[PDB]
């Protein structure tokens, strides 16, 4: 509860999706924050982070609550995937190609790491995708991530792959 202010988030439109990365680490009022994702046309809360509060406002606003330990920590490369596709599959299956508000720090690792997971499941090649997010950032997804998808197989969650 504070109102006022004019926070300008970041909307990222993909092949057939659209997310909203919060420039700053959540809002100290929430009110203004909810309006930001609500005005941008995003039917999803940037709860994608170290959230620890019950959704009261965004809840009655009919906005999809996206709460995930995407902000440091979180489980290994294999569990989070479930929420990844699920969310991106819900926010879009619940709203008309609306946007998905998610919380993010600076990017790096997670940046390409997370996006990579959804990218591949979207129907993109692991190698190709990697080279992309990798060429735009030395050692972006490299690590357990690369090896993970190397052995991991796409269940065709987000459309058809390969």
């Amino acid at each position: 509860m504070a109102r006022m202010n004019r926070p300008a988030p970041v909307e990222v439109s993909y092949k057939h999706m659209r997310f909203l990365i919060t420039h700053n680490p959540t809002n100290a009022t929430l009110s203004t924050f909810i309006e930001d994702l609500k005005k941008y046309g995003a039917t999803t809360v940037v709860r994608v982070c170290e959230v620890t509060y019950d959704k009261t406002p965004l809840e009655k606003d009919g906005i999809t609550v996206v709460d995930w330990p995407f902000d440091d920590g979180a489980p290994p490369p294999g569990k989070v995937v479930e929420d990844w596709l699920s969310l991106v599959k819900a926010k879009f299956c619940e709203a008309p190609g609306s946007c998905v508000a998610v919380h993010c720090v600076a990017g790096l690792g997670r940046a390409p790491v997370l996006v990579a997971l959804a990218l591949i499941e979207s129907g993109m090649k692991y190698e190709d995708a990697i080279q992309f997010i990798r060429q735009k950032r030395r050692g972006a997804i490299n690590s357990k991530q690369l090896t993970y998808l190397e052995k991991y197989r796409p269940k065709q969650r987000l459309r058809f792959k390969d």
